[PDB]
């Protein structure tokens, strides 16, 4: 089994727990990625078939290593390179929303037809217009593995992380400090490289400011997560049953922000309305809403019942028949 995937963490990381499941089941998993994702793929048992790209291109690099022809193709829905290939059974991975004849991603050949098996890394309840998706799509939820020393107090814990979004918006992190400085919240805030924490004037006692944090592990203790609306961060929030305040930047993150809001799993706070006061208001409204939290608990149940990397690896196997 070879799986072709574009070089971006958001697409690679749900695949990692699945190559580990496939490897432990006695399969050969080759993985076309750059050197950037080579250590993570090989740490999960994959064979990193390195390739070069100018980070609608060409699959010549993958064609080169054609000598050891793979037995099954599994391409991320964006890496159309893998879809091109040799009468080999193929499987599509939907690291975002799945698309069919009734719903497509877009605001404005025939390679975007749904495969016989399409694996989507969200529960079906989260998919936009899920009523229109048939047996061709298998909604397995986030594909996570199976830690660190976070103890915390008996007061509510907040995670703040915008991920790769708003990399030139250091005022956001300053507004968060002013918003929750004197509150009963304990705040863990990941700033990436957007702002140097030591450059800050007075880091409050209830804040912990890092460049990066183990987001999965913080979420298991967190009571609220101010996020940017990436699919992975949103599904990790729901896997842990953590309500959301979503501040999106990109188009797909805006869809998810609206999706979170319409499912009653949190609030969508657009970037242009983000102030010290609206951050306080959003956190106060979400954290004090018990019916919202039970809906988040319901969605957490949907995430668990979705099957994860194990159900996806099993459906990949039962697919082998033609």
């Amino acid at each position: 089994i070879s799986m072709i995937n574009i070089p971006a963490y958001g697409h690679v990381n749900p695949t990692l727990a699945l190559v580990e499941k496939l490897c432990e089941k006695g399969h050969r998993v080759t993985y076309a990625t750059t050197e950037e994702f080579a250590p993570a793929v090989q740490q999960a048992g994959g064979e990193a078939l390195i390739y070069h790209t100018s980070l609608s291109i060409l699959p010549q690099l993958e064609e080169l290593y054609k000598d050891d022809q793979p037995d099954l193709i599994i391409y991320d829905f964006v890496a159309l390179a893998g879809k091109l290939f040799l009468n080999v059974p193929v499987i599509k991975l939907c690291s975002s929303y799945a698309q069919n004849e009734s719903f497509q991603l877009g605001n404005e050949e025939q390679l975007a037809v749904p495969e016989a098996l399409n694996i989507v890394f969200m529960p079906k309840s989260f998919q936009i217009q899920h009523e229109t998706f048939d047996d061709r799509f298998c909604f397995v939820g986030p594909s996570l593995g199976e830690s660190l020393l976070i103890d915390k107090d008996d007061r509510p814990l907040m995670l703040i992380s915008l991920g790769t979004a708003f990399n030139a918006w250091p005022e956001f992190y300053k507004m968060c400090i002013k918003a929750f400085r004197d509150s009963s919240w304990q705040v863990i805030m990941s700033v990436g490289k957007t702002i140097d924490p030591e450059s800050l004037e007075d880091i409050p006692a209830n804040f912990t400011i890092r460049q990066s944090v183990p987001q999965l592990e913080v979420l298991e203790k967190a009571d609220l997560f101010i996020s940017h609306g990436g699919m992975n961060s949103t599904m990790e929030a729901m896997n842990a049953g953590v309500p959301l305040v979503v501040i999106p930047q990109m188009y797909e993150q805006e869809l998810t922000a609206n999706r979170v809001d319409e499912l009653g799993l949190g609030v969508y706070l657009p970037k242009e309305e983000v102030t010290v006061s609206s951050l306080q208001e959003a956190v106060q409204a979400v954290s004090s809403d018990q019916e919202l939290l039970s809906r988040v608990k319901n969605m957490q149940k949907d995430v668990k019942e979705a099957g994860g990397a194990e159900r996806a690896a099993a459906e990949i196997e039962a697919f082998m028949k033609k």
